Order: structure tokens, then sequence, then C-alpha cells
């Protein structure tokens, strides 16, 4: 259970159920590196997204304002990120799971640096593939405030809830879990329940990194020491 900092983070967490979402791009779509490829000691490193050579840990960073930086969105997005979205662990191919059963996200993590959106950068997201729209958008601002974004159904706007506080460079635990139906988020232990309003059970799948939500151009930096999914259906 020791990191190796001279390892990709590939050889360091288990990314056969990731698949990475970056800030650079080429045809207005962003580059996006396979679970395959991001795999094992020997797997990716590039300029955002590297292992902290004193301690093996992941760093994830991320440009501000693309209007301002250049840096490439995806599709529907106007913020660029480095981002691990979930796929299939036998596959590599993107995948999405109902929320009846156990589904989870544990990390572990740090936050260097926020960006200056409205609540800061976005930490954690439950994705509702059968909308392709967030279900629930976790934030960290510049004071170290931790919120979740829930949009009242599909076509409504994000409800935010105060999950916590945590010093900035200070290591914390959450834990989304969408699970029997129930949608909540816990930090160091306390645990929210969150009111998912109008929407209708939909397939989802998990995101966690850096997607930063700037204002200016700030830059933003996650550093993560632990990252698990559970599904036990
Ligand atoms: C968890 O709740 C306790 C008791 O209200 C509080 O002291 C602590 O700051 C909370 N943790 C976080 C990370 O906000």
């Amino acid at each position: 259970e020791f990191l190796d900092p001279s390892c990709a983070p590939g050889g360091n967490f288990d990314l056969s159920v990731w698949s990475l979402q970056l800030p650079t791009g080429s045809a207005g779509k962003v580059d996006t590196i396979k679970s395959r490829d991001l795999q094992g000691c020997n797997g990716y490193t590039g300029p955002t997204f590297f292992t902290d050579k004193s301690n093996g840990e992941l760093i994830l960073t991320a440009p501000g304002n693309p209007d301002i930086t250049g840096c490439a969105t995806t599709s529907g997005s106007e913020h660029c990120r480095t981002e691990l979205r979930e796929v299939d662990s036998a596959t590599g191919q993107n995948t999405d799971w109902a929320p009846a059963g156990t589904n989870t996200l544990t990390v572990a993590m740090k936050v260097i640096q926020a960006d200056d959106g409205s609540h800061g950068t976005a930490i954690g997201q439950v994705f509702a593939a059968a909308a392709s729209k967030p279900l629930a958008e976790m934030y960290y601002s510049q004071k170290g405030d931790i919120t979740v974004g829930v949009k009242q159904g599909p076509s409504g706007n994000q409800a935010i809830t105060k999950l916590g506080t945590v010093p900035l460079g200070t290591y914390f635990t959450y834990i989304m879990s969408y699970s029997d139906d129930v949608l909540s988020i816990s930090i160091n232990g306390n645990k929210t329940t969150l009111d998912t309003f109008s929407w209708g059970t939909p397939n989802c799948y998990f995101k966690s990194g850096n997607y930063n939500q700037g204002k200016t151009a700030v830059t933003s930096e996650v550093h993560i020491q632990s990252i698990a999914v559970v599904h036990d259906q």
C-alpha cells in the first residue's frame, strides 16, 4: 500500500476503471488518454497529470478560463479539466450504472490552489449519462468550503448544499454515493444526504480530479493519495 515515487500514476492507482480527459486538444475536441495507456508503472504521464516525486501521490493541474488561456473544452462545457472519467474495467469502454445497489467513489485528496469560479474547483462528479448532464458536481473553494451542486432534474439549475470546510493544503476523504437510489456525500465521515428533485433514477458514472471553473486564468492544483470505485448490485 506504499506508493512508488518512481512510477507513473498507473503503477500507484488502479486506473483500469478510468480514462483521462485533458486540457489540451485538437479540432475543438479534448485529448483523452485511454485506460490501457494510463495503466501500469510505465503508463501515461504529462504536464498536468504526473507523480509527486517525493511520495508517489498523483498531481493534477488545470488552467483557468479558456477564453483567456486557450485550453481545450469538451462538448457542452466552457471549462478546462484534467479529470478521470469512469470506464468498464474489462473493456476500457465508457460505462455507466444504475443507482440501484451500491455505487461509491472514495478519494483522499488535498487542494493546493483552487480557482475563482463561483464555488471553486470541481473535484468529483456523479454524471447523468441518461440526460448528458451532471447529477452532482462537488466544488472546493479558495476558502476551503466544500459544496455540491445538484441539478433540479435534467432541466433545472443547480441547488447548492454546503458539505464541510477543509483548509487548503490539508488532506481530506470524500465519498460520493448513489446507492439504492439515494445520493449522498461524506467529507471525513460527515455524511449529507442530498435531494435529487425530479431526476428519474438516471444511469450515471463517476468523474474525479480537477475540473477548473475559473472566471480568470487562475490555475488549480489537486493531489490525490487514494481513489477507489465500488459497484455491488
Ligand atoms: C464534521 O462535523 C464536525 C461536527 O460538526 C465538525 O467539527 C467538522 O469540522 C466537520 N468536518 C468538516 C470537514 O467540515
